């Protein structure tokens, strides 16, 4: 847990853009960028499998999650360090991927700001910046 | 509370560097950067008090604040964009503020890791970079 950044409190109104910066551990199968209104309701579930060669997205409200979306287009690498941007619209998040490929996910938990970002598995954030 | 960042779970090790930007907010009588353990466990209170022109530094252990050390080198104003950047070493913190001033305020609370950050007050944190 160690490392799995969560950060709360942030009000991340449409049209606003995230980056995060950070090294993907030695050894690990894949990690979790995680951004919605609390643990218990994720807008976006960011969710590289290196395993599994797919980046799956999905979205978490309470404790029923949605329907998953896979992107195949995963062209990092374990042991790198990466740039990831997430841009929230009303309608839909744009992941920018470190390659410049760009990901949309939907929204499908309404409008509101988000204030919870947090991390899992083997992903060190090192920065972020808001706007 | 909202717009009060909170940054848990980050792992900041003796020797680490913890770079803050924000903007101040206009007409505020001061804000705070607080670096720990946790909401009760804050090695470093960073307070700069433009209603009374100087930094307030302390340390929070449980319920007992510490000794406040107080820094007459308060000379940004509100409405600006300001950097931080804190050194964290087992046997002080060093400050360096914008105009590049470093502050000393002593670890009262040991050596072990800092993985809590929450900022109060007029101040929006935009960023943040561990290094
Ligand atoms: O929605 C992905 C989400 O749930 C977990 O993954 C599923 C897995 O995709 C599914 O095929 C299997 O039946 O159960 C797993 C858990 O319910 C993940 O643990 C998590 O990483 C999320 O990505």
């Amino acid at each position: 847990m160690t490392g799995e950044l969560e950060v709360k409190n942030m009000d991340m109104k449409p049209g606003s853009t995230l980056k995060i910066t950070g090294s993907i551990a030695d050894g690990t199968d894949g990690f979790v960028i995680n951004l919605g209104q609390g643990t218990d309701k994720l807008n976006l579930h960011f969710n590289p499998r290196f395993s599994e060669s797919t980046i799956v997205c999905n979205s978490l409200d309470g404790s029923n999650w949605g329907q998953e979306q896979r992107e195949d287009h995963l062209c990092f690498s374990p042991g790198s360090e990466v740039k990831f941007t997430v841009t929230f619209e009303s309608d839909k998040f744009k992941v920018k991927l470190p390659d410049g490929h760009e990901l949309t996910f939907p929204n499908r938990l309404g409008h509101s700001h988000l204030s919870y970002l947090s991390v899992r598995g083997g992903f060190n954030m090192s920065s972020f910046k808001l706007k």
